[PDB]
């Protein structure tokens, strides 16, 4: 079992849970959010989306979390089988009722200013494979990963990061592979494609998960930040440029120019730009 | 004052609201939601951003809403001046803007006052600009402070007004007409100051008179290319949905429960 | 030889084909397109491009069909040398390029031979590509005779090998084995020449026993933002007919018939 | 009438048209190509798509011709009015749609009446349009009856006026004159109604006054970045041909016919 | 005439140029560079690209500089006539347009006359444009001459004006007014002719009255995207010193130098 | 050792180069440019970035240069240790970087040592790279320092490994050999330390043996869509030059000469 209870202690506020955990490492600036209905392939019901939102979004605004490790718990208590998750569980009401709240998940990882690695234990199908290819980073199960993408199969498609992103990591011939076909990959052959980082032993996972969160957090938050958002810039269009930019906005605020600018506009005196050269 | 009290009731669960205020039509599918500082002339401190973000996030989920009036109250009580907001009180509003840019809903900024800085760059991602011709002022101030929206209030306005305009908006910090921001295309059209809130209800009830579907799917086609894979995951969301509700779906979903083939002939490969 | 005579049939129309062969499967969605001159290692002249197109298109037309495979003929008759296609005979096919990338099935490439030039460019836009271990050989010679393929042929490489492959595969010309492509991200699989087309026809089976709908969607969706407008415009295309089939759409188009305003409230704002 | 009879002669071949109509000016390197169905505001049915599809062909790989004028004749025999297109008679319009973009001529709009619907998306796709100052009237009414141009039609359309006015155009669905289309970029001049293909033609004339490959490779320029691949694709092919023709690539053509070694000694490393 | 000798001396070190002219303002962060070919409709020959290239490279790397005027010298002693700049005289300038486009600081072309040719792809390829209202004149010549600017000149120029616009600029090369390209949103502001230089000053003035480190993030934020890879390089690159300025950046540098583990608990995860 | 003097012969003009070495080679169209501070793992200070510049720039402008190989002289004569590049010695290289890129000619990086930080960004920018098996070390050390490339170092390496690799290379900071960059897409080929030049210099012939037209085309061909208007001008540029040559645009340049209009009969429309 990758799960080292020892390493993890629950996070406060979260006692209501039912579909994920939540865990805060007992030393670095790592938590664990995992899928916790390994019953039904950790698949997501509407509401495990709302939890994993919630949870994902405590994340995101604790200033003491550098890295977010996103797995399934397991093994099955019915049948042995491993799975990280394997998608969505199969008037106003209506509105409500059908939801893509799940593609929210996906704009949270993929914007939040933090490195989001996926540790793929078992299965990742349908939803559950897009939610891998819109991590960051993607450990995987050697023994266990199993990738699956099963949307065409029953009538629905990821027309998105699930897709057209992952064409941005393996190339368009192999996420076109994956999709038209929806073969089963092991962990290596992911690993070939160039979708998976690493593979690592099924009892190590979330040990390399921990090591590769602490190399991260080793470093400059602030450059990680940068990074993350550089990385996502020209493929996210406008919404890059905003979070790229919003980040260099950030930067600009603590210099000694943008002072002079907030001072002389309190001051109602005009401002002086005379110290700072115009670099080039 | 374009506000007309008898349109409008307050919405329920938002007694606690102190920055922005927050009403359904009496019988449209429209909200109303405004700065609600205007001895600040609406600027938004931390507070603010908040109220407006779960303003805004609560219109988006009401499925019986289809048109966000976004405005600001006035005039200042200390000196008569009319405000949409002057921006930051001297990041959450990024992530306000996105929730405007990627609500499945149309958001029509009416510009009854000053409209600086962030409150310019609202104003620019909103989907739909209403400006009072007698008091609308668009200033794009940032650079004057040494701060700088980079993102949606810089980039996007160009893709409005084109590449000149906007690096002039922005590098001289002039202040524009309403009638001026129409011209250059950041601005659908210019109403009567008294008028302005009938004119935002009069396009909201033409906008809510459409097929609901096509005009979420207009949104999202409008945003896609600009918006790269985030356009494309919004856009392709819709597609999704659609396919669900179709036969071809159904069997899909039906022959994996009951754990036999499924059958794809019935339905033809169109071209 | 990769060809299984009993698992094809002649398409009916095409007695008059001279310079590509064309089969439809006994059974399956899956239709066989081939270059059929193997004495100059398939290298297509203008006629040939005329029925490469004709025929693809009558193809895309097909409603039952499913899948293409696309293939050359061999071996060659005067020295026993295996072609896919070596490039032209020495703009129409820019034209059969676009055929291939914009047509609502899947394209697989079986590459049985020497993939050259223009023929390597046919290679690199179908939607995915099967090599023969002993035979397949890609070669982009364009620069040794002063040509360029500076659309699909290179940038689209591009988005399969990523940027330093690609660009080694045109500035230096070398010939490279379907494993080696393999390796690169250019070659979806290796198969054993003899089992190249029994492999394509597997790989074809796996993709007509999913949902046609989704498969379409998906295509478009994998092409979007690399073709831009054109892209948007074909995978919008796809929702618009989805749409069009929803009972919303239906309330619409019955309301303009019948001069009566529409009734859009069973129909909920989704978000 | 807009149309003078003098100054076309009908295209041999076409005698069977029944929904479009097909004209080459008497002297001109020009083409008119019409909707012919005034009786239904000049809406095109699946025979008219056809039709309008095989001219547009035939005129693209017609080497005298430069430019199109694409029109709508009229006016209506059972009550008067000028109709363009009011588009679909109440898919292969979409590939109508990549003809004019990708044709290697400029392709004029003439707008004598009503553009609605898919009508109103053919205008936005043609490079330029002008338009009857009397009887153009721009209306985009997709979203009236659950449909929508999810991509030429609207995003496009965000390319000429900008976002916010295209936003506009789409959401309310108004009927605009030919003067406010051409205040928001959609419409490049306004013309006498009478005048109107007067001047088309002299608009043409300058067109055809100009060298035809600048002509060529200017409209891919401008294609090039909003088609991606496809524009990059068909700029790149225009760059192959005018290649093909020089010293230096002569040179590559014989070599190998020749069995030789190239020599590029003679063709500097320009910088 | 707009130059006032009394408001610029002569930049040091160039005393040597004879195609162009080059001043610093007496009081002001600004330069004056300027075709000094009156006589040739201020054509450019290569010798001029020459010295443009080195005179706004020098204001490039010149730290007390914030904003470039360019122009053109007149008016003609032969005929009187006024020129900004006609053109090629009849790729070293694709670097000046690219070194315009990638400095840090604003530069506005002050067409005060005949913006032709390569002269009106330099006018569009600045950030801004101030015209003579009496005499510029704007005309894409290009394609008369079998010619093409299918670069900035014409993408970037849709950028501003809309695709419908700018393919008419370039199709049929006509003279445009000053307040015609202002209409059409190429053209920022219109002057008068003797005072286009004082409002250059003060459009100059109001740029350098904010904040430098604000007006070069902005003009990086504008071109981001348009300039793909290059866009992002320019832009990032400004935000990697930004942060070389911060505390945390000092902390890593100086953990390298001293062989130590770095520490970043002072400094907290931003959201 | 990598290098064989034999080979090589300095370049006139630069034996004032204290940090960075220039060669042309005896017989070919092969620059060696090489990083000359091996006891400090041929970190980069500003002088070296001036000096790399400048040698760069001039191979640049050397017609009668095909191919630069971008290295690093060594060992160590400290500790024997081999390098490419460290880095900045512990945004004058972001102007490298673009010359590397927008060169017209293949830029090869002979990765034979450590290849860090800003020297790791500087083998991701070049066309090619060539890896010793047993001493190129690959280390993206930037986030360590608190620094970041976010521009080609980062997005463009995402273009050549794939997004979940570059990642990894970024945010880890991990050491990597040879192969294993070879694995992930960022190396194209690994040699034996001391045949590194030697497969350099083979490669390079291969490049050169082919039309410098052609392969000026394919880089810009690579680069366009990528770089977006910047990538859109290169290309652009190299089509206007290649249409300069052509007889229509002779006829073009004749008549405006000669006050004639001109002739564009002999010059048909192709399709
Ligand atoms: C909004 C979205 O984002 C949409 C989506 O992704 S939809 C879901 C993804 N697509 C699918 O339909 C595939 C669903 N999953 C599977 O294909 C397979 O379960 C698998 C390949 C992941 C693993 O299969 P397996 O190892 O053979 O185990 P399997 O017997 O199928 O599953 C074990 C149990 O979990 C359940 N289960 C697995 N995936 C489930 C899912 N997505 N929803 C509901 N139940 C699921 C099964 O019903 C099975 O339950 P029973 O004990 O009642 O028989
Ligand atoms: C996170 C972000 O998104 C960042 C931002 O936008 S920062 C803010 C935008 N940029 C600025 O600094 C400009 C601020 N606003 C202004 O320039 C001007 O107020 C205006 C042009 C909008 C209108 O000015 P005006 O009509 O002359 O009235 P003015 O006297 O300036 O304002 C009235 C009062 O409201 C206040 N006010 C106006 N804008 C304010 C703001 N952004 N923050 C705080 N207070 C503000 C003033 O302090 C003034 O208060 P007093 O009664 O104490 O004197
Ligand atoms: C519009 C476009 O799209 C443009 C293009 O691609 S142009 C073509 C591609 N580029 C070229 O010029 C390369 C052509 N092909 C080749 O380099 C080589 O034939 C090859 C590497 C593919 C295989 O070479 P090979 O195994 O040694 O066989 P090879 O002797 O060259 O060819 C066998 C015969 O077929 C012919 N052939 C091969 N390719 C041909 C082509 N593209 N056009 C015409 N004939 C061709 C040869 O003339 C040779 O014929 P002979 O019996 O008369 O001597
Ligand atoms: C594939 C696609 O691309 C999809 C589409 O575009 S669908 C069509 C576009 N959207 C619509 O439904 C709007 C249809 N057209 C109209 O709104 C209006 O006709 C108009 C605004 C263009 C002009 O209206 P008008 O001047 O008042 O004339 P109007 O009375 O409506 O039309 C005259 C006749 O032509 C017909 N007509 C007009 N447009 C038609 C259309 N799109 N399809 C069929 N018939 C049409 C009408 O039925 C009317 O016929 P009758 O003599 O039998 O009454
Ligand atoms: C590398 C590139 O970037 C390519 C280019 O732009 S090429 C140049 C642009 N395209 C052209 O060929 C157009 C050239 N210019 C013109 O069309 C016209 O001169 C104009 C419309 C700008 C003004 O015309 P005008 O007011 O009637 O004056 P005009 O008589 O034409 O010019 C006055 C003199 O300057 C010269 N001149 C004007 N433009 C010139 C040019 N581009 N090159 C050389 N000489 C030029 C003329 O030869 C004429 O000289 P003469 O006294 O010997 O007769
Ligand atoms: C503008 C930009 O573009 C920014 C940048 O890239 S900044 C630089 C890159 N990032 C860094 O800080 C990493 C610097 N380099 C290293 O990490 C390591 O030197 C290395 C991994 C490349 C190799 O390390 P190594 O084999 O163990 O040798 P190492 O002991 O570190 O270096 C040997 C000597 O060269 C020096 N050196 C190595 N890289 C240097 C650099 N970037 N700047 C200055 N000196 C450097 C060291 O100080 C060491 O010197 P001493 O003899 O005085 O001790």
């Amino acid at each position: 079992n990758p799960f080292d209870a020892k390493a993890w202690r629950l996070v406060d506020g979260f006692d209501d849970l039912t579909d994920i955990t939540y865990h805060r490492h007992v030393d670095d600036a790592t938590v664990r959010v995992a899928f916790n209905r390994p019953e039904v392939r950790n698949a997501f019901r509407p509401h495990t989306v709302d939890e994993l939102y919630r949870v994902l979004d405590h994340a995101r605004m604790s200033p003491d979390v550098g890295v977010v490790l996103l797995t399934g718990n397991g093994p099955s208590p019915k049948d042995g089988g491993w799975a990280f998750c394997s998608g969505g569980d199969q008037t106003v009401d209506v509105a409500r009722a059908g939801r893509l709240h799940i593609l929210e998940v996906q704009r949270l990882i993929r914007f939040m200013p933090k490195v989001v690695i996926c540790l793929v234990n078992g299965w990742a199908a349908g939803g559950g494979h897009s939610l891998h290819v819109v991590c960051d980073l993607t450990l995987a199960s050697r023994e266990y990963a199993r990738f699956k993408q099963t949307d065409a199969d029953v009538g629905s498609f990821d027309g998105g990061y699930g897709s057209a992103y992952l064409a941005r990591q393996v190339g368009q011939k192999f996420a076109r592979e994956i999709f038209f076909l929806g073969r089963t990959y092991t962990a290596e052959q992911m690993h070939q494609m160039g979708a998976v980082n690493a593979v690592a032993e099924h009892a190590e996972l979330e040990t390399v998960g921990l090591q590769w969160a602490a190399e991260i957090n080793a470093k400059s938050p602030q450059a990680q930040r940068m990074l993350k958002f550089a990385f996502n810039l020209l493929d996210d269009g406008l919404v890059g440029q905003q979070l790229f930019a919003g980040e260099a906005t950030r930067l600009a605020y603590m210099t000694d120019e943008a002072v002079e600018g907030r001072d002389a506009f309190l001051q109602k005196r005009p401002p002086d730009w005379s110290p700072f050269p115009r670099y080039f």
